[PDB]
């Protein structure tokens, strides 16, 4: 019901302090063209972007040649009958070792991930789905967070195609939490765009090429929950179960129209994307680097102007910074700690005692309840500074 925070069980404790640029969790580097040595270094300051570590597989992604059977129009392979097998649950190092052995014997695999960001500061990968032509695997990325790095042997093997649909964030999530990278990517989203299909979503593809109606009733679900519910297990399996066949049809159509190279180019760039803490994000925002984005109100005085008075912007900002520090401290998301509507509510009514803060017509969060005095003090200070100054 309450769902105990899975972070508590991680072997390596999370760090939201952000005292340095992101450091790749990679310790071993298979399918390497350039030693891991030249990898873990640093790219000292510059106007464009401040000191940071580079993408450990950037070289191979540019140099590693593609498997020849990707440039060939081949007979497509139908997805396996859904009922002919059960998804294989993987949450043990041994189960993980056998799946790995199995993945090494493929020409291509379909991959997907499920993520959670409400009860975590940066967020956490809760599930990984991997399909072969024969079976569907469901990987518990919470319980095997520290072990999953061994999949790099396949995820970076250019001889095996890894099919994802719109992997722009997956690539980010894979390195940030599991130190996994991808070399040999084929993005079906970029494939759909190149061909010019009317719609480019996974759901559109599943409905038209696999006759599977999808449900947006899980892109808001809590993937941290163990065990997975039947309907959630089915929805996760569906993201990769039909993908290899969709891959065949799109690949062939691309070759047939001479647009494959462009898709592979687009895919290599999705794979080269690097993760960095907002504190060290490059000045000019680009699609080559990902830094945490605020899923809420515009930094400081929001545009959702709940009729936010003039003199009350210092207050607004202190609330924002306070919220962020607490979120980072307890490793929670800002909205869990205090949603903008509530932050706005405090600014609008400016309660100055505990009673005023907890009885806010809007209702209150646990963090605001536990810090009611601090907030009432913070607010009282803000007012006094107003009546004063001018
Ligand atoms: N519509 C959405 N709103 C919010 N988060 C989403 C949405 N779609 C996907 N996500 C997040 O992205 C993860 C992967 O979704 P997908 O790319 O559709 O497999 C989910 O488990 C969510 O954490
Ligand atoms: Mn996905
Ligand atoms: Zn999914």
């Amino acid at each position: 019901g309450m769902v105990e925070k899975p972070q508590l069980k991680f072997k390596s404790p999370i760090d939201n302090s952000e005292s340095h640029p992101f450091i790749p969790l990679l310790k071993e580097k298979p399918n390497a063209l350039k030693p891991l040595s030249e990898s873990l270094r640093l790219v000292d300051d510059d106007e464009n972007n401040p000191s940071h570590y580079p993408h450990p597989y950037e070289y191979e992604i540019d140099h590693q040649e593609y498997s020849p059977e990707i440039l060939q129009i081949r007979e497509e392979i139908p997805s396996k009958s859904w009922d002919d097998s059960v998804p294989i649950w993987v949450d043990t190092s041994t189960e993980l070792e056998s799946m790995l052995e199995d993945l090494k014997n493929t020409k291509e695999i379909a991959v997907d991930l499920e993520h959670h960001d409400y009860r975590s500061y940066y967020g956490i990968v809760c599930l990984m789905q991997i399909s072969t032509r024969e079976r569907d695997y469901l990987v518990d990325t919470l319980k095997l967070r520290e072990n999953l790095h061994i999949l790099n042997e396949v995820f970076t093997n250019p001889s095996i195609v890894k099919v994802f649909h719109g992997a722009f964030m997956d690539i980010i999530w894979l390195q940030r939490d599991l130190g996994l990278y991808v070399v040999g990517l084929f993005d079906t989203y970029h494939a759909s765009k190149a061909i010019g299909l009317p719609r480019h979503s996974l759901a559109y593809l599943l409905e038209n090429f696999a006759n599977f109606k999808t449900s947006k009733k899980y892109q808001l679900a809590d993937w941290r929950i163990r065990p997975l519910s039947k309907p959630m297990t089915a929805a996760a399996r569906a993201d990769t179960h039909f993908l290899l066949n969709i891959y065949d049809q799109l690949r062939n159509k691309l070759i047939e129209s001479n647009k494959l190279a462009g898709v592979l180019y687009e895919s290599r760039n999705v794979a080269k994307r690097r993760f960095e803490y907002s504190k060290y994000r490059p000045l000019t925002p680009s699609s080559e680097v990902y830094s945490p984005i605020e899923k809420e109100s515009p930094w400081k005085i929001l545009m959702y102007q709940y009729n936010i008075p003039p003199e009350r912007e210092v207050l607004v900002r202190e609330l924002y910074q306070w919220r962020d520090l607490i979120a980072r401290r307890d490793d929670e998301s800002p909205r869990f700690v205090m949603p903008n509507q509530l932050l706005a509510a405090l600014v609008a009514y400016t309660p100055t005692d505990v009673i005023g803060v907890v009885s806010l017509t809007n209702g209150v969060t646990e963090h605001v309840r536990q810090n009611a005095k601090l907030l009432a003090n913070l607010i009282r200070d803000a007012l006094r500074n107003i009546k004063n100054t001018n």
